């Protein structure tokens, strides 16, 4: 089997991006946030504290005849960017972009943190890291792709974002129409659960490349590129009047600025972020200091290939026995 589905940004700024999901029976069709950095699919549902609701579509499990309580399961996670949800769980039928998995974990959301009560946009989240970061109890359970894999005509899936404008999450299949020239593949560790890889090097505009082992994560859950102090700052050096804002949370840039591009390193190929994906606009409205897509991890405690990096390729995420990650330009 294989899924296809059509992954479309929130905003003009593509803070995240959104993918259609079917739950239960007759479907319940949720915009989830497909997160290759956790491994919990949760939803806001009928469950979710009422004053912690804006906007979103909700799960209603008792809509649907497939839905079944899994007894004693409960759910609370917690992200990078400090927000947080917790619940209990259902399993139900699933389906992405046609690809359908019977018995999913469902993890209906109690309660959500404000972050997600003031996105109205999304959902809930839908992830795609190892199943050892699964945070249901006491019995931990398996993200949708860890279901699916045995049914996928091959065990992958792949991330193919774009940049102000919607792209792909295929299951199952390469789409070799995708991208340009070849896949450039490289190891992974799962020690941490995550899609961890280690980068060779960079380049800023059109400077010299510089190799040098840059260990992180592919995460489509996070905006941004987060990267050591030396790379950040040795980026936005090349910037007129960029600076790194303790009050603002990171390096901003005067809006005036034309950005230069990123490079990073998979093996010998190379993937080159173009300057205007880097930009994020003003720091607030009006203002002309705008805020930068490339920031220090330092401190987060890893680095993350987020959004900003991975919608300038092709990414090929393989679920073989020994798992690998794939790259092409696009």
């Amino acid at each position: 089997s294989t899924g296809s589905a059509t992954t479309t940004p929130i905003d003009s700024l593509d803070d995240a991006y959104i993918t259609p999901v079917q739950i239960g029976t007759p479907a319940q069709t949720l915009n989830l946030d497909f997160d290759t950095g956790s491994s919990d699919l949760w939803v806001f549902s009928s469950e979710t504290t009422a004053s912690e609701v804006d906007g979103q579509t909700i799960y209603t499990p008792s809509k649907s005849t497939t839905a079944k309580l899994l007894s004693g399961a409960t759910w609370s996670i917690s992200y990078g960017d400090g927000s947080s949800s917790s619940g209990d769980v259902y399993t139900d039928t699933v389906s992405v972009g046609g690809l359908t998995v019977t018995g999913q974990a469902v993890e209906s959301a109690k309660k959500v943190s404000s972050s997600f009560t003031e996105d109205s946009t999304i959902d809930g989240l839908l992830g795609l890291a190892f199943s050892t970061l699964n945070t249901v109890s006491p019995t931990q359970q398996k993200t949708f792709f860890d279901n699916a894999k045995a049914s996928l005509d091959s065990p992958v899936f792949t991330a193919d974002l774009g940049y102000h404008a919607p792209g792909t999450y295929n299951f199952g299949f390469i789409d070799t129409t995708a991208y340009t020239g070849s896949i450039t593949y490289t190891a992974v560790s799962t020690k941490q659960g995550f899609w961890e890889w280690t980068s060779t090097g960079y380049a800023v505009g059109s400077g010299t490349f510089k190799s040098t082992s840059i260990d992180g994560i592919a995460d489509t859950g996070t905006t941004l590129l987060y990267l050591p102090a030396t790379v950040v700052s040795a980026y936005w050096a090349q910037v007129s009047g960029a600076k790194s804002s303790s009050s603002v949370g990171g390096y901003v840039f005067p809006c005036s600025a034309t950005l230069p591009s990123f490079t990073f390193g998979v093996g010998s190929a190379r993937i080159v972020i173009p300057g205007d994906y880097i930009d994020f606009g003003p720091i607030s409205t009006g203002s002309s200091s705008c805020f930068g897509g490339i920031q220090s991890s330092a401190g987060i405690g890893i680095n993350i290939f987020g959004d900003v990096a991975l919608k300038a390729a092709f990414v090929v995420f393989n679920g073989a026995t020994t798992p690998t990650l794939g790259f092409a330009s696009k």
